[PDB]
């Protein structure tokens, strides 16, 4: 549906989500610290999220669209 691109710097936790049909939000929780992002946008945007940044580690990864 769209353009899905979820990564891990060996450090930090990243997700990119493309749409251009409907409202996107990525969210992308860092289990590690205690982290947390998320980048709401509406149709025809790059929904890029950030947190953590340390050193390896779990990360939680969501998304959506409406």
């Amino acid at each position: 549906e769209g353009t899905w691109q979820h990564g891990y710097g060996v450090s930090s936790a990243y997700s990119n989500y493309h749409h251009g049909s409907k409202t996107h939000s990525a969210t992308v929780v860092n289990n590690n610290t205690g982290r947390q992002g998320k980048d709401t946008q509406r149709a025809g945007v790059w929904a890029k999220a950030t947190v953590g940044r340390n050193l390896t580690e779990k990360a939680s990864f969501y998304y959506n669209f409406w």
